[PDB]
């Protein structure tokens, strides 16, 4: 019969600026792998993506990406719907009235795509699209039974110090409550340390539970093994890059310089998105001989990653849900250069595997120094056995194309067990 | 490149018909094919989109085979009928703020969708549960809104009433109003000559963003077809009317607070006509009047709830003096254009209030009595009524039937929204 | 540093009585002045605050005279009634968002308010329309909600009900549930075992957070007196019962959509069980049940807006076999326990159904019959109940009366709530 | 009887960073003589200020300020409250979440003020406010009947290129329904152009608009003129050339729906020779650094500068002018304080021909007016060059006179409080 993926993304063809953007760019890359192989299971597969209107001054907008993705779905059967979200189209956030009209036209796209197919899976992500299973299984009727949603990148917790807004805090709250309410709500979760958590703050039961784990294209040409030769031409001891600190979200990047200033002869390397003034600034209130970069590209960070030169790469933020950047290291330096220092917070210990695949650490400045200090103790032998662990797992764990697959197979196998009762 | 799209939104109509918008959508669809004639003529290739919000199917007025004949006849011509999510249960086609927002949201969204796949969309939204529509498109919706011409219909939240509107409705309202002077796009399409004045007047509505939606008749329907005495008295047979008297008759919705029809005008007035007895038949039966007939001794019938049938049948009786019509302000009553026009050949003449759009339809007394709202003004628009010839009463009735054919005629307003609608267009390009 | 102040947010109880939360503040009142003694000796000078929506003197419940009596029990005590803006009409008790964010923003004002002219708050707030309450003051009430403990009472959206809450229902009570976890001064007020259980699972409230507010009854209020034989029967005889036949009592709401009060189980039910005759009581007439009871062929006397002091003589009547509750998930019913409190010394025994707090109630079958919510097992409870021996039926008797003693007392569960805060208070320094 | 003013100001107390802060702060330092005035009239007034919950990191924040403004208050008779906004109190803005809130916990203070006083005069201002008269109206019964409303500071228009956003379209709407639908709902109009637009875009009727002119305290000690000394040494550290001709603008920053004009100036100044742009925007501005340097213009741009410092610029010889090129301001007072600083030396005005600027300046007769490009700014800028000097000495002359004529905050509050003490009597 004819199934159909509805995918409810803030972002990723309009506008590209983060996790969601490339999740999208990813997901299209697999698109035709997953038709064929739920070809081969019965279901002819068609790709809706709805993406909330941007207008064309809004940061990341790309008029040819969304004419690229749009005419990617249009060749395949399927389509890139743009949605009214009541706003001005400059951001892909926003309060109440925002996430209520991006949660209804969202919830809109999926009844319409019910009504031209078979079944549906409907994959909302964030607190934007939260009330679209709510709101398609309230109203819905008979259109409504014949679909299965998957609710996945974030709920609004308490492992920050930052109070969420009463927006989040509603809209993920509904669909909690339509995750233990209906059987045709799930939440996907993108890492071992959500998946324990929701169940945990939100009592979501397990059958309500469906992996959509955080994951990396490794067959990408972008994480290629590099020659010294072509490391060294790129980037004319322990590395962090990222998005800027800000107030809700604590990269632990004052975590590095602080504890760099009792560390001799490391020398922090910090990539982060804009320019960094603050940086700059507890650089020199140490004296710490930092560098400090901004907007560098992932050539460049590949390089700079896998250079004999680079002791390690550091992840330090508060709580990551599904960090895929110390996927990232962990993948390109599988021949040579960093081995991954993870705080012991969000995914970060399930991704080095608790320490057999990296350094776990607290997360203080005296803890973080003693990281460092550990795995410069580390010997040849043991350097090699780390990073041999580390690429395995990032290959039989976090392999983009096989859990975009077990997503699929679970929604699939899901709307089956339903469509029984 | 010659696809344009109606988009109806309405809040009931297909799944559920229970007032005047259903009407209005049932009278719009027997004009479709019409309408897409006219429309050819002038080179546009027409498609009608009708969205409506979902209902649950045990809603007041749910009716799923209605629902698919709608559905089937848009199909049929490439048209589609759209349920929309409004973020309720579906139990009502009514709401707060929530309700409005979604709907407007949503109905946004499939003005929109249809904007992608045609070349000019018309966007008909209806009532304050869409009056965000215009805004949430033309804010956001980049260049397929300006494929976009917005007629926002059926009202806005106004002050000539005792009623005072919900925080939503006024919102809404406000809202779609700040749009059609923010924006050329954005007109309002009013449904009366009084309601024309009062929203410019009282929403300083630019004059080019006030577009003809008029209120009118489906006048070929049979249900308002002329009858015979003969077929007159058997159906008024069983309505308890005295052997003689000459009839003033009055129907509608019972009198509440807000919405004052003036029952108690033609009652008190009646105590001073002698030999005419009050014909008034409300939607529920009404102690309030009979206990008022009751102390000004006037033998006034009540009726309880009445087939059109049979209103129609008191209408054009020989017995029967006038219809009349004395609400506070009504801003597009058709019960007066349903009486001159089944009056047409025999019965009444229409006695209207000064207020609302009922001096429009009675042409200021050219086609119909004026009175203000008295009960003494009332008695004398029924003495002048009884004064006049046979003569008079015959060119009134002319008069009032003719006006009905060049005015209040559904197919020809309609086609009027449309031209304006496709003119409009055009003047913004 | 002794001013300590209760405050309490409550949807009713003051301008309007109508149900459940009015019932509460009543009895909060009337142990308000021993309170202050207790809570004196534990060094508190206690002040209580009464916030209460505003109303129009339209509204059902309206009574000037309660409101006043109210102000001035308040004011006698330096406390005050206080009405709170809620964006509405002032004339449901209840709503959607506008009127819930309205109510919680001004209930808010009022304990920040209170907080900066005492020493310490304790927030005792009722219902959805006030659930935004506790975030919203910890949030940005900066030192002033530091002296400020919230217990938020009288309900949280659940699943155990076939009808589906509103979304301002699950987004405001999923907002308290957010800040109970979150922080330290936010508990959620348990109104029963039955609850405590479900909503430490359904939101994984901490066990920390949750304080007893548990539903009881004024144990000694007159109502509540034994009867001799000759009150009961003068009571009962202007009823029209049966000259024959053992009776089975229900009393309460009419069942509306969301409440579903099992009246029709036992009217399906009796058509097995013959000498029983079903005597049901509704807020109004409930013309529904008589349709149900004849078409069974059953003969059911139907009774409305019944005052207490008759039912109570019914419930003590040797003539009373049972008294019935059969809910869908009542959360915290306290129509039982005045059932099981009356008939202390002659009359029912309780029939409770296996859902919400009934099981608590009847201590799981000790204190009364604990029933399926089916016809056939209802039958078989009712049956059960005659079924028991001289013996069982004294001891049950018994059981039922110690068990509102010992677990349902008012006086004692107030001060177990407000033991439960002062202690809670303390913690939280 | 006993008479309560309540203003529900979203700023003025714990945080002060922008115009409706400013007249909190003149509003009580005349709170003694608008009380002996009103006493003249019968009334006993107490002065009741609501504002919302602020944190301390918010920006603008002051502790001592929030202590002073509510024991002034209090040794009056009067209060400050903090309210409820539903919000996290780093903003004094928001959209309908903080709109609503604030909105309801206004309406309650009202409400309980009419409580305890014979009458109340509940002056709301900007949209944060905006539901306020139509809550206590809709939802007060007789305790509302006590109460008048006026609306002030804005109403969504059409004015700007930026549109306004849904929740100050709606709020505003709302107030505006309530303005033509109640006998006790008025609109504060701040200037000439509001009072005109206002009631042809919304339809208030004249009898439900209220004069509350913007003006500023003629005779505070921050307006007082400095000798060339005491010019020349507050801003020896401002980092001036030693030539050039100054022409000032100052204001906060530009932002997606403020335009204030900076740009215009800078691009005027490449083809004004000898001119240099002085700036101080609230906070530091790259935005500006860039433009002047992409322009090759030797601009001074300061940020966070204190009013004596910004008094010293504009008394000072070297000052050509102080240029005022706002989109569509409603109410600047920045002009005006201007034209009263420079009441003996130093600037005279530019002004934009929108908004309220060519009230201000009287249409050419106490300053400039220009239209609103670089081009146009660059040929304002050489009209002023062009004036003699006898003209330059009557067009300061004419500008410090509209101050004294116009904008005196004192008889200009005393104008509210009387037409809204009349509109009381009215109403019965």
């Amino acid at each position: 019969r004819a199934l159909a993926f509805v995918w409810l993304m803030v972002e990723g063809a309009q506008v590209a600026a983060g996790g969601v953007a490339g999740y999208v760019r990813n997901l299209l890359d697999e698109q035709d792998a997953l038709r064929d192989h739920l070809a081969e299971r019965g279901w002819s597969v068609e790709f809706v993506l709805g993406e909330p209107f941007y207008d064309p001054g809004a940061p990341g907008y790309d008029e040819e990406r969304w004419r690229r993705v749009r005419e990617h779905l249009a060749a395949r059967g399927g389509r890139a719907v743009r949605l009214v979200s009541d706003s001005d189209g400059l951001d892909g956030w926003g309060e109440e009235r925002f996430f209520h009209a991006l949660s209804a036209t969202g919830a809109q796209l999926v009844l319409d795509t019910a009504e031209r197919c078979d079944a549906v899976v409907a994959v909302s992500g964030t607190s934007a699209f939260a009330r679209v299973p709510g709101m398609v299984q309230r109203q819905g009727g008979e259109l409504a039974a014949k679909v299965l949603h998957v609710h996945t990148f974030g709920l609004a917790t308490h492992d920050t110090a930052h109070v969420p807004s009463p927006a989040e805090i509603a809209a993920d709250g509904d669909v909690a409550f339509w995750t233990r309410q209906s059987d045709r709500v799930s939440v996907g979760y993108i890492s071992r340390y959500t998946a324990e958590l929701y169940a945990r703050t939100y009592a979501i039961p397990a059958a309500a539970l469906l992996p959509n784990r955080s994951a990396i294209p490794r067959h990408a040409p972008r994480f290629g093994v590099l020659t010294e030769e072509r490391i060294n031409e790129r980037i004319a001891f322990v590395v962090m890059w990222g998005r800027n600190s800000a107030p809700g979200l604590d990269k632990g990047y004052h975590l590095l310089l602080e504890a760099a200033r009792d560390l001799p002869g490391v020398v922090p390397v910090i990539a982060t998105r804009r320019p960094d003034p603050g940086l700059r600034r507890l650089a020199d209130r140490y004296a710490v001989p930092a560098v400090l970069l901004d907007d560098q590209p992932f050539t460049h960070l590949s390089a700079l990653l896998q250079s004999p030169r680079t002791l390690a790469a550091a992840f330090l933020g508060e709580a990551e849900p599904g960090a895929v950047s110390p996927m990232e290291a962990m993948w390109v330096a599988r021949e040579s250069g960093a081995l991954v220092i993870a705080a012991d917070t969000g995914n970060l210990p399930e991704v080095v595997d608790d320490g057999a695949a990296g350094i776990v650490t607290r997360r203080t400045a005296a803890d973080v120094a003693d990281a460092v200090r550990r795995v410069r103790k580390l010997t040849a032998d043991e350097r090699r056995r780390m990073r041999a662990a580390a690429a395995a797992r990032v290959r039989a764990r976090f392999d983009f194309a096989a859990n975009v697959r077990e997503l699929a197979d679970a929604a699939v196998d899901r709307l089956a067990e339903v469509s029984k009762l």
